[PDB]
C-alpha cells in the first residue's frame, strides 16, 4: 500500500515506487565535521520573518505542517549559498519514539531528539509546484532539537496538537511567529540534496544550523501523541517519522564557520 514509516512501507521500501530514492543527491546525510570544508566565500544567512503570516496547522498523515501565506514576499530567506529570494511555505518536524533518535541529519553520527524543517521555494519559478522540478528550487533550513529546557516559542504549537490528532485534521493557526524557533547563532553547513519524503525530488539546497535549540521533555512527549491514522481507524502513534542517512556519494559539505 502507500508509503510510510512502518515495517512493510518504511524508507527501505520507498525505492519501489520512487526510484530516485537511490539517486545521487539524496537526503538526509551524516555531517562529518572534520571533512566539511570551510568556505570563506559563503555569505551570512538573511532571515526576514517579521512579516510572516501563518494560516493553518495540518496533520497530513506523516507529520504536522504549519502553513504560511506565500503569495507575497513576507517571510523570505536569502544570502548564504543562495541566489535570489526563497519564500517560506511551511515548517514541520521529524521526531523519535525515544529522546536518543528522531533527527534526520546526524552530526558525526550523533542523532538528536527531533529536527525542524523550514521549507522555502525560489520565487523565480512562480509557485511551489514548479520549484520542486528544478535543481535550485527549494531551500530547507534544518534545526536540531535537543531535550533540555523548554522553548517558550514552541508552546503555541504544542498546545494545538490535540486538535489535529489524526490524519486529515486541520486547524486555524494565525499570528504564529517562526522567529521564536531560531537559535542564537546562524552558522551553518550546506550541501545539495533532496526532499526526505516521497517524491524525494532532488531540488533542495540544505542549510543545516550548527546550534540546536532546546525543548523540554514534556514538549516532545506531546509530539508523540499524534496519530498516523485517520479518525475511526486503528491507532498508530506518529513516532520515528525520520529517514535514515543516505550515502554522500559525489558531494562536498561546506561550512560557514571554522
Ligand atoms: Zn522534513
Amino acid at each position: 500500500h502507500h508509503w510510510g514509516y512502518g515495517k512493510h512501507n518504511g524508507p527501505e521500501h520507498w525505492h519501489k515506487d520512487f526510484p530516485i530514492a537511490k539517486g545521487e543527491r539524496q537526503s538526509p546525510v551524516d555531517i562529518d565535521t572534520h571533512t566539511a570544508k570551510y568556505d570563506p566565500s559563503l555569505k551570512p544567512l538573511s532571515v526576514s520573518y517579521d512579516q510572516a503570516t501563518s494560516l493553518r496547522i495540518l496533520n497530513n498523515g506523516h507529520a504536522f505542517n504549519v502553513e504560511f501565506d506565500d503569495s507575497q514576499d513576507k517571510a523570505v530567506l536569502k544570502g548564504g549559498p543562495l541566489d535570489g529570494t526563497y519564500r517560506l511555505i511551511q515548517f514541520h518536524f521529524h521526531w523519535g519514539s525515544l529522546d536518543g533518535q528522531g533527527s534526520e541529519h546526524t552530526v558525526d553520527k550523533k542523532k538528536y531528539a527531533a529536527e525542524l524543517h523550514l521549507v522555502h521555494w525560489n520565487t523565480k519559478y512562480g509557485d511551489f509546484g514548479k520549484a520542486v522540478q528544478q535543481p535550485d528550487g527549494l531551500a530547507v533550513l534544518g534545526i536540531f532539537l535537543k531535550v533540555g529546557s523548554a522553548k517558550p516559542g514552541l508552546q503555541k504549537v504544542v498546545d494545538v496538537l490535540d486538535s489535529i490528532k489524526t490524519k486529515g485534521k486541520s486547524a486555524d493557526f494565525t499570528n504564529f511567529d517562526p522567529r521564536g524557533l531560531l537559535p542564537e547563532s546562524l552558522d551553518y553547513w550546506t550541501y545539495p540534496g533532496s526532499l526526505t519524503t516521497p517524491p524525494l525530488l532532488e531540488c533542495v539546497t540544505w542549510i543545516v544550523l550548527k546550534e540546536p535549540i532546546s525543548v523540554s521533555s514534556e514538549q516532545v512527549l506531546k509530539f508523540r501523541k499524534l496519530n498516523f491514522n485517520g479518525e475511526g481507524e486503528p491507532e498508530e502513534l506518529m513516532v520515528d517519522n525520520w529517514r535514515p542517512a543516505q550515502p554522500l556519494k559525489n558531494r562536498q559539505i561546506k561550512a560557514s564557520f571554522k
